[PDB]
This record gives C-alpha cells, sequence and structure tokens, in this order.
C-alpha cells in the first residue's frame, strides 16, 4: 500500500550504485518497502547490456581526463550520461517477473510529469524511454534482480543537453535529446520535479508515498 522515498541528493555514481545495492537487498528480503531513490549523479557516462566501443566517439580516457565518471552497468539500454540537473530516480520495487509492464508504468509516471509542465510527451512505439516529439526528455533502463527492480530513469530537468554529444547511442532512436529546462526556456527547480515524480508514481503505482 505504501512505498518510501529517499532524496539522496547529489551523490557520485559509485557509491549511488553501492547504495542500490543494499536497498535492493532489504527489498528482496521483505524488509523495507519499495523504494523510491531521487537523487542526482556528477558528469557520469554509463554502458549497459546493449553497449560496445562503437557507443564512445571518444577512447574511455578522453572521458576521465574531460571530467567524466565511466562505468559498465547491468541495465537495460546501452550509452548514456547522468549530471548535474538531470533527475536521476531508481525504483527498488518487488516487480516479479512482469519487467514490461513495470518499464511502463515508469513511462506513465514521466507522462503525466511532462503533462503538468503543459507538454505533451510519449513512450513512442518504437523507442525505449519518454520523447518529446523527436527528442527524449528521459531515459528508462532496468535491471531486475530476484524479483526486485533497480537502475531506473533519468529525467532531464536541467540537464547540461551538451553533454550527450560525446556519446552515440545504437539501434531505434528519434533525433535529440531535450529537457524541461529547454522546452520551458527556463530552469525548473529540482525539488519541484522531485515532487512531481513522487505524486505521479503515487498515481500511476496506486500507492501512498511516505
Ligand atoms: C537510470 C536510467 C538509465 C537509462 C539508460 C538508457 C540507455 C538507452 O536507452 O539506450
Amino acid at each position: 500500500m505504501e512505498f518510501l522515498v529517499e532524496d539522496l541528493g547529489l551523490v557520485p555514481y559509485g557509491e549511488a550504485w553501492a547504495y542500490q545495492k543494499r536497498v535492493h537487498r532489504e527489498v528482496v528480503a521483505g524488509n523495507r518497502p519499495p523504494t523510491l531513490l531521487l537523487l542526482e549523479h556528477p558528469r557520469v557516462i554509463t554502458l549497459g547490456r546493449k553497449a560496445t566501443g562503437e557507443n564512445l566517439l571518444f577512447p574511455e580516457s578522453w572521458y576521465r581526463e574531460n571530467g567524466f565518471e565511466l562505468y559498465w552497468v547491468e541495465r537495460g539500454g546501452d550509452v548514456t550520461y547522468h549530471g548535474p540537473g538531470q533527475l536521476v530516480g531508481y525504483p527498488i520495487f518487488p516487480v516479479g517477473r512482469e519487467v514490461r509492464r513495470f518499464l511502463r508504468q515508469i513511462e506513465e509516471a514521466i507522462v503525466r510529469v511532462a503533462a503538468g509542465y503543459g507538454i505533451s510527451a510519449y513512450p513512442t512505439p518504437g523507442y525505449a524511454g519518454v520523447w518529446v516529439g523527436e527528442d527524449k526528455l528521459c531515459a528508462i533502463g532496468v535491471a531486475v534482480k530476484e524479483g526486485v527492480s533497480f537502475h531506473g530513469f533519468a529525467l532531464n530537468v536541467n540537464t547540461d543537453l551538451n553533454d550527450f554529444t560525446v556519446i552515440v547511442p545504437c539501434g531505434l532512436k528519434g533525433k535529440g535529446v531535450t529537457s524541461l529546462e529547454k522546452l520551458l526556456g527556463r530552469k525548473v527547480p529540482m525539488e519541484e520535479a522531485k515532487a512531481r515524480v513522487v505524486a505521479a508514481f503515487a498515481e500511476v503505482f496506486g500507492l501512498r508515498p511516505v
């Protein structure tokens, strides 16, 4: 009936990952409610299950020399970027076998958040994540272990979208990336974006936030 929200603020990717794993263990054990972690990461490139070297424009060493951290991870999708101004959410939820349904629910929650800003967004029939026209507003890539999810979504609120240019997604996609800031012509407070995400999750999943 409930889900727990934890706002971690700004957290390095590696430590946040370790925290995801600890939260995940507790949810698997039935010793913690379904938990939505909300946070930001310092500039980082991650490479998921479908990622290859082709997804990096420069060598890995260039990224580390130029202010990015870089990690290979087990979530769905290929390459992505997280940085300040991007609201990262990790729903660590007991989804069982129904992962496709879970993805659709994350998508729906993000579509609701965009609608709250007067923005028409859609999952699209063909591209992972949530899109506004030809541009990706929110990336989505999860992992599921022992029936509990981790990783999650990355909603561009005030992201430096220029940082996406150095990575090269593969497969079916639209043309670009966008953010609430870009669509609205002004920065949106991160505290507010978090609140709207919590409300949307509460509505879509039918759970009370604590
Ligand atoms: C925490 C969210 C990470 C989303 C990665 C998506 C990459 C892709 O769609 O290829």
